[PDB]
């Protein structure tokens, strides 16, 4: 078959699968099919029989609405994605969801769709390859050597996150990152010139990319040459400007917004088959076309050759090879649990009244020698977020390092880190002031959706940061994280809870962990052995009374010290009180009903929550017959100690609110 | 005094005010002082005696951590910002908060600090000026003619939002937008080359900006020539690449990250006074220096001349002048309330089962002729969000129009709209799929913090959108909006609630309103006159029983019809059931306690919330002894009907959860 005929198999499967679903996006798959045919058949290094091969090239579809493009490619090249799944595009529990999802589908590297995040993930995958190669390759033994290819469209280009990640990719000289821009002139509102007029090539050359202009994206020879030229440029990421016709093949919808995001229609599909010369019925592919598309034999040969390389590496570098395997599998060192528990126990025995940001740095320092897989960073806040430890080495200084200066790029940082976690080999941590989780908010959500391990270090968590004022002082951000499916959020009250939360985060394989950390010093609380072990249960009894309490304080973070002081005052007056420390609501909620009842007994309705954050969250635990000492407004610019007083975070106010609550219960 | 001495007054006030507060950012004020002296003394058109003058130039400090720069300028030029306020920098309830805040301080145009948002706001102010000029200017009567000047640093340049807004500013040919880049080589982590290497000038030329490279930001002559060149370019926005030394004047901390964000220290301040030749004590400014900085005389002359121009315009164009004044004041048309109520009543009397996104479009259509101040748009989703009405005119086609194709730029769109609302003259609306509020999330927060009127049209609100799947299907986004201070959030259940929510949004005077709108068709509910009037109270009794209820359903949006169906089944069994429609929790919470008790009586604890969004929000209204039929997970890619079944939004499940609750 000709290359065009082979590309037309993608066009047919895509338009037909969209038509059967009565839903989806035929335009981009049809527009990019010729580019995909060249990339996948002539360049991509992959094995359909082992999508987890450590040294495979990575492909990312940033314009993820064009999901039938990737499903067509995976099916045609021989991945475990049968035709029946393509017939079930966009149907419940299929392996072909409307936007591609990692883990749903053999060979899908990342979950994309939200525009711009795929190219960010690709930048992270390329950072991961470069860093892993620098750490592990040895003379005569280049066990890490693979490309990262991304497809992206006008939407990804317009999004700010593309500026963040492509600027940084230029700084880091990511020569194995090769992106293809689907330059088709169309977006949902119509012809893009009304709203998008950049000289995109000039923009990317400003970032330090190698840019190939004016590629005919429907001419295989032109595409091939461009890819060869990009793979030969080793010191700059490459952008291939591919002029395409959206909906290529459709006489009436090609080149129109109408092809973007709805089925073409049966009549138009018939005309499209006639224009393309594609005779096969829907979901029909002849054996000769499979024979030309299939990648099993070549992929086997390539992976077998790599396995020989790796065996030779392991003979020469046995400990390094064992580390490579461990890290690519995402496994933890066998002695990490015991060492981390020893550190936590030492902290409990050796109080220190320090900020939880500093307790976080101390945990990084303790873990760093044990976790060479860390690839950490901050969005231009290293000296404030406290993300450097003595063993940190920035990768812009030495490519075998373990630290990234992300710059002022919170969203890009977080989505890059998603790419790092998806690549394998690393455990990323990212950091900014908590407020600016709002800049990165959907990338945080994507980490949770993709079930990725990433520790998110968010410092300066409340009005306790003081004078920078309400644009910086979080109020409602923690509550937003707490209600995010599969998110873990920890607001430790002292250096011990901080170390427990760090341990929890690095050991959490199936989703991310946000640490909510103070600027100001936090008192260490006394704990028995059981209480120390109970921190990891998310909520636990810290102070108690004999018999059923008539009042339970529930507090987090910096406010535990205040709640304990109120408990002491009330206890001295004969009130039966309890304090619950709730460092993680999500972990608490995952405990069984008996444990949760033991901490928050249903008989006790006089519950007082204390937290320098939005009050409305806490109805979940205090109900309608309690009290909340929380924030209900934005903050103010002033010294923190004056803010806590003004907003009611004082022993006198907490005691008064508790006594008022009890008075109402009594009368 | 020399121009350097005049600039050094900013340096002294800034370093001394930071020192006294023991907090703040001396570096950028010291680095930018010479640029500020030229801009403010030689070019800026403003009146300290009236910071609200409609035709003033707008200045925006996007690198807002350098707040003492603006406080120094406002004090020195004669605004109502006395020295004792500068001595109270960063102190409780002062007029000099650590990042500048609109409304706190005479002459501050916007609240900045979160990096990149100031330049976005400036783009919006420049769009507003261009559009208002096109709408109102007439031959011989150019009543709108002013510049928008912005300062910005490396942080703003690195942020993605700068790409969004500066790309769009290039498309829109905003020749009166002039930005100054503080190119000082330093950020918090140190020397920026380790993480920021763009050819920024080339980048901005790629956006279609006029760029002036290599300006000596410590040389008044160089700065002045560059500003003159930029003003003379009328068909593109300009970027001035100003090479500065952060902390200029400090022997030991100039050019260092140390000068960014902490007091210099007393010894270093003394050395800085020596290096600068600045002889005056902290908070001492000699009369000569005030005389050269003061803008009161010139500013009043310029504003009076404008007033006389406006008076002549009003004689020639009386109706247009009255509209200009009304719109610049942010007032609503006197008959808007009555006309909007008439529209709402018509909808209630003429039921339609349509998506609330369509009901939103229909409200825009009804309001459009009444609200010429609308300046609306969508982030490349006009045909899906349904933001166009018959009278929409895109400003890229007709500069006197009322609609912006924002492109795929959600954060930039929202922060541009903040600039539009801050400018005066317009009522912006913005739109995207609800999920992608997360891309714009801090700009939404900033609208609320700044008490700005903006209607945020968020469609495709739940698993009801169907096959696009979990990356698109909102779950927890509404709950986050609901707990944001000063946000209003409406999730209307039908076309009538949708119109009421739109009316509420446009009538806010002091904050934004998010509309949470469905992809799919919503049945219209029947209402008495009292119920119709009570939609605007945010929560109301939609279906009731005789006597005290035994069971109360609380539902929103697309789930009201489901709650009603469960109510009908339980009512037929003989349960004393009620349905409360809760389109806006914030409007409900602001009602008097008797009204709230009439809807959600405190004695009735058997409450079942029903909403295709995160369950955890609803404990606020159901407490510990109720039930919630909500989401607890991400969505899935499938047809909407099947998803509602998969996730428990069925009559059987709602009834079962209510019966379980009643059985205790
Ligand atoms: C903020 O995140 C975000 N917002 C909106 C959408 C929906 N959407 C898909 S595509 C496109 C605009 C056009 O994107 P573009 O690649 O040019 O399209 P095609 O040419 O058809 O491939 C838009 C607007 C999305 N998926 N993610
Ligand atoms: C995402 O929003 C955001 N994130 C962080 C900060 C804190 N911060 C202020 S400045 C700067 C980096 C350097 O910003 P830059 O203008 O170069 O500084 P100077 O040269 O001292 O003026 C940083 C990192 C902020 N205000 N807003
Ligand atoms: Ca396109
Ligand atoms: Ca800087």
């Amino acid at each position: 078959s000709s290359r065009k005929e082979l590309a037309n198999a993608i066009r047919a499967l895509s338009m037909d699968a969209v038509q059967k679903a009565k839903s989806g996006h035929p335009g981009a798959p049809m527009g990019m099919a010729d580019i995909a045919e060249v990339l996948w058949r002539d360049f991509l290094k992959h094995n359909p029989q082992n999508p987890s091969w450590a040294d495979r090239d990575r492909f990312v579809l940033s314009n993820g609405h064009g999901s039938m493009l990737i499903y067509s490619l995976l099916h045609l090249t021989g991945y475990d994605l049968p035709m029946e799944e393509l017939k079930n595009f966009r149907q419940l529990h299929s392996k072909t969801p409307g936007h591609p999802e990692v883990g749903y589908t053999a060979g899908v590297e990342t979950t994309t769709g939200p525009l711009g995040q795929g190219i960010a993930n690709a930048v992270g995958m390329a950072i991961a390859e470069k860093t892993l190669a620098a750490q592990f390759n040895r003379p005569g033994h280049d066990i890490v050597d693979h490309y990262t290819y991304a497809f992206m469209g006008d939407g990804c280009m317009m999004e700010g996150i593309s500026h963040e990640v492509c600027s940084l990719a230029g700084t880091l000289k990511l020569g194995k990152l090769i992106a293809f821009y689907d330059d088709n002139g169309i977006s949902i509102d119509g012809h893009v010139e009304g709203w998008f007029t950049d000289d995109t090539a000039m923009r990317f050359e400003a970032y330090g990319w190698h840019v190939i202009r004016d590629i005919d994206g429907h001419d295989a020879a032109s595409i091939k040459r461009a890819v060869e030229e990009a793979r030969a440029v080793t010191d700059k990421p490459s952008l291939l400007m591919c002029k395409t016709i959206i909906g290529f093949g459709s006489p009436n919808k090609a080149g129109t917004h109408d092809s973007h995001g709805a089925p073409l229609g049966d009549a138009e599909i018939a005309l499209t088959r006639e224009q393309l010369g594609w005779k096969y019925a829907p979901f029909e592919i002849p054996s000769e076309i499979y024979a030309q598309w299939d990648a099993k034999e070549a992929g086997q040969a390539k992976e077998s050759a790599w396995n020989e390389k790796f065996a030779a590496y392991a003979k020469a570098y046995p400990q390094e090879a064992a580390e490579f395997t461990r890290r690519m599998k995402g496994e933890m060192p066998s002695d990490f649990d015991a060492k981390a528990k020893e550190f936590i126990a030492k902290l409990q025995a050796n109080p220190a009244k320090i900020a939880s940001r500093k307790a976080s740095q101390n945990a990084i320092e303790a873990f760093g020698p044990l976790l060479p897989e860390f690839l950490g960073g901050s969005a231009d806040l290293a000296p404030s977020n406290l993300t450097l430890w003595s063993g940190s080495k920035a990768i812009n200084e030495d490519a075998a390092g373990n630290y990234i200066h992300y710059g002022v790029r919170e969203f890009g940082m977080t989505a890059i880190a998603n790419g790092i976690s998806l690549h394998g080999g690393f455990l990323p941590y990212t950091s900014t002031f908590l407020m600016f989780v709002e800049y990165a908010r959907n990338a945080v959500r994507m980490a949770a959706l993709m079930k990725q391990r990433q520790v998110m270090v968010y410092t300066h968590d409340s009005i306790g940061l003081g004078e920078d004022g309400p644009t910086h002082q979080p109020v409602e951000q923690v509550a937003s994280l707490r209600v995010t499916p599969n998110m873990s959020t920890w607001r430790p009250c002292d250096q011990v809870e901080s170390a427990v939360a760090w341990k929890y985060g690095v050991e959490r394989q199936d989703g991310p962990t946000a640490l909510i950390l103070s600027r100001q010093n936090l008192a260490q609380q006394e704990r028995t052995e059981e209480q120390l072990a109970n921190i990891a249960r998310g909520g636990y009894v810290l102070k108690d009374c004999a018999g059923q309490p008539e009042l339970i304080f529930i507090a987090t973070g910096s406010e535990v010290e205040l709640a304990v002081a109120a408990y002491e005052k009330l206890t001295a007056e004969g009130v039966k009180a309890r304090v619950v420390s709730m460092p993680s609501t999500d972990a608490f909620d995952k405990q069984d009903a008996a444990y949760r009842e033991s901490v928050l007994p249903k008989a006790v309705t006089a519950r007082v929550a204390v937290e320098a954050g939005i009050a409305d969250y806490w109805y979940k635990y205090v109900g309608l017959n309690g009290a909340i000492v929380g924030m209900t407004t934005f903050g103010e610019s002033a010294p923190a100690e004056l803010l806590f007083e003004e907003f009611g975070f004082t022993v006198d106010n907490v005691v008064a609110k508790a006594k008022e609550l009890l008075h109402h219960h009594h009368h």
